[PDB]
DNA sequence: ACTGGAGAAAGAAAGTGAAAGGAAGATAAAACGGGATTCATACACCGTTAAATACCGGTTTAAAAATCCCGTGGCGCGTTTTAAAAAATCTGTGCGGGTGATTTTAT
């Protein structure tokens, strides 16, 4: 939902991961950031999904 | 003079950094043993023949087989030990979201 709100579509330029992690932590998820980054990493590995 | 608190000295017990050394590991040089070539040379297979050996008939005789009496130790039974193998029970560990923390360099 945060990535959708940021307008980070599939046919546009990439964005830094720190910005997305900061948005998620500051607006929706009241927890740590390293776990969020690790969760984001797993959803991009071709040998995991 | 006497009392009770407080600071300083002195003494004894515990923690400490450093210690040969030795069994317990670890790592290289060496001696070994097991395949691919390369032939010359000794070995395998085929005709010929004198000679050495197998075989039959009948003795025999000395040696080995058969038989009887007995007196033992070597197997057999019952009951314990004792390792050896098997079944049962514990110990780690990694997968993914969460909580909280550490270190070294340049100017």
């Amino acid at each position: 939902y945060a990535m959708n709100v940021l307008g980070n579509d599939w046919n546009k330029a990439y964005k830094k991961s720190a910005r997305v992690v900061g948005d998620v932590i500051g607006k929706y998820h009241p927890h740590g950031d390293s776990a969020v980054y690790d969760t984001i990493v797993r959803m991009a590995q071709p040998f995991s999904l």
